[PDB]
RNA sequence: GUGAAAUACCACCCUGGCGCGGCUGGGGGCCUAACCCUCGGAUGGGGGGACAGCGCUUGGCGGGCAGUUUGACUGGGGCGG
């Protein structure tokens, strides 16, 4: 852990829960990268991956453009693009792919479908945030 | 590049571990002051001691007791059927 991270996670809270349009203006500032950042928001998933009847995939494309699947640990990963679009074209876009993801929920998925969501980068720290 | 997986700063997760803390269940030891026993004497001393005893509750063992059941046919009834 370098010092770019020492002022990264000192400037943001994994302690305090946040919302999605509140924390989406902080997405380009908290990446100190030397180049080429791509922003990744993540969610833990409320399904049992050992049951393949609960599995999901497809190709659905973001409104903006470049520039979703469940693994055997039952969590979520997906690229939305390249750094590109600024805070207000992201907070605008930050509700776009999530609600497009909720439409894949298998029936036998027991419990809260999106367990916890931290907005982060490939370059950046943990921020408690709400998909809402 | 002879394994399909890429060996970066990252979160999101699995799996176990310890670390702190929040809620916590469980054990041991010591104490005394409730409670108990005792003390020619006591607003006290000694002994036991949060046990025991007692309340409410759980499940159990339980002829020591209680209420009862223990069929009809039948060349008498039972036995047999
Ligand atoms: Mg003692
Ligand atoms: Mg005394
Ligand atoms: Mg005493
Ligand atoms: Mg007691
Ligand atoms: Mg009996
Ligand atoms: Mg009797
Ligand atoms: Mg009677
Ligand atoms: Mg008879
Ligand atoms: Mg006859
Ligand atoms: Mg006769
Ligand atoms: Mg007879
Ligand atoms: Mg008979």
């Amino acid at each position: 852990h370098g010092k770019r991270y020492r002022a990264l996670l000192e400037k943001v809270d994994p302690n305090k829960i946040y919302t999605i349009d509140e924390a989406a203006h902080l997405v380009k500032e908290l990446a100190t990268a030397k180049f080429d950042e791509t922003v990744e928001v993540h969610a833990k998933l409320g399904i049992d991956p050992r049951r393949s009847d609960q599995n999901v995939r497809g190709t659905v494309s973001l409104p903006h453009g470049l520039g979703f699947r469940n693994d055997k640990t039952g969590a979520i990963h997906a690229p939305v693009g390249k750094a590109s679009f600024p805070p207000e074209k992201l907070a605008d876009n930050i509700r776009a792919f999530i609600r497009a993801l909720e439409a894949h929920k298998p029936e036998g998925a027991k419990g809260t479908f999106l367990r916890s969501v931290y907005v982060t980068t490939t370059m950046g720290p943990s921020v408690r945030i709400n998909p809402h």
